[PDB]
């Protein structure tokens, strides 16, 4: 069980103007920290944010949240469960913000809700550090869907934020899980992203930024293009056949010819865009979603299971012989690899 704290700056809010919040479970025998990044699509207009508040209310609002939470995958506190960092300092922040972590907009005379994901971030690091954070080696900012995007989004920042109040010793790193999207043609969108960004005040990444450049900043939404610039170590979880990456392309799984082409064209794109990407696990499975998961640790590549791999990527950032970081599956089928979730 993590337990609730509300923001003590009571300025930093969800999108209802209720204050943000974390749920935490300490560990005083480690100086490792997981902050987690929940999920959950968004919003980007009045009308569509007016639709999730009747019905994806707690992903706007902190009124009906709960006093605990259980901590599961790689936030359990058990080594059966989590052999990776089952002794760390548990952290998991909730989504009520709508913008895909990146907005820093308040709710005033002039608009409706409130975006503050990038602020939400950096106020829970803050608070943090009056708890413990103080002591850190390791910040490792990880998150699923939605929250794989926000760690791309936020991990330099985090790190710059630490280096500035005085903390340079704290080695912050992210794991981002299924937040690698294509902007592919679809099989039967980008704007949205594009409304997003001007409705919530979005921010991106400074490097990415300025390469793309002024009305192009939705470029940094995509993995493969925002992750050449970022400087603080990134391991990348990324199933090759990814449900919400399906559905945003228009298919729905008797395949002929022209689905058959375009799916396997899917998992190939997806794997040359990861090729230059060191720290990486990507199997060949229909799925979304991993690193909370309870049975995150069932599925392998080559055989290596991704705890593994996290904790060979935690060896190499002191080639390893028996411990590779680089996992991505050359099959070219969804459930081409027998270990896939069923
Ligand atoms: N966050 C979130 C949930 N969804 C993830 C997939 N998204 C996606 C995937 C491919 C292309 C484009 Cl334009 C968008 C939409 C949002
Ligand atoms: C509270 O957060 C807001 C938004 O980031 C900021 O303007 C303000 O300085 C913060 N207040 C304190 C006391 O840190």
């Amino acid at each position: 069980d993590l337990r609730l704290h509300l923001l003590l700056n009571t300025s930093v809010t969800c999108n209802d103007g209720s204050p943000a919040g974390y749920y935490l479970k300490e560990s005083r025998g480690s100086r490792r920290w997981l902050l987690f990044l929940e999920g959950g699509w968004y919003c980007f207009n009045r009308e569509n944010c007016d639709s999730r508040y009747d019905t994806m209310r707690r992903l706007m609002s902190s009124r009906d949240w709960p006093r605990t939470r259980t901590g599961t995958g790689i936030l359990s506190s058990q080594p059966e469960e989590n052999p990776y960092w089952w002794n760390a300092n548990m952290v998991f922040i909730p989504y009520c913000s709508s913008d895909v972590w990146s907005g820093a907009s308040s709710k005033s005379e002039k608009n409706e809700y409130a975006f503050m994901g990038a602020l939400i971030i950096q106020e829970v690091v803050r608070e943090l550090l009056g708890r413990g954070l103080s002591g850190a080696k390791v910040l490792l900012l990880a998150g699923s869907s939605a929250g794989g995007t926000g760690v791309l989004l936020n991990v330099d920042r985090v790190a710059e934020q630490l280096e500035k109040l005085g903390y340079p010793a704290i080695q912050v790193r992210g794991l981002a899980d299924s937040g690698w999207f294509l902007d592919n043609k679809q099989y039967r969108p980008t704007e949205a992203i594009r409304r997003g960004i001007r409705y919530w005040n979005g921010v991106v990444p400074e490097r990415c930024r300025r390469q793309f450049q002024e009305g192009e900043e939705w470029n940094c939404f995509f993995g493969y293009k925002v992750y050449p610039t970022l400087r603080s170590p990134v391991f990348v979880v990324q199933w090759l056949f990814d449900e919400a990456q399906l559905t945003v392309d228009n298919v729905h799984l008797p395949v002929q010819e022209g689905l058959r082409l375009y799916i396997q064209n899917l998992g190939r794109e997806l794997r040359h865009t990861l090729k230059d990407v060191p720290a990486s696990f990507a199997p060949a499975c229909l799925s979304h979603e991993i690193i909370i998961r309870s049975h995150w640790t069932d599925v392998q590549v080559k055989g290596t299971s991704l705890p593994r791999a996290l904790h060979c990527w935690d060896r190499s950032l002191h080639p390893l012989k028996g411990c590779p970081v680089h996992l991505v599956d050359s099959c070219p089928w969804p459930h081409c690899n027998p270990s896939c979730p069923t």
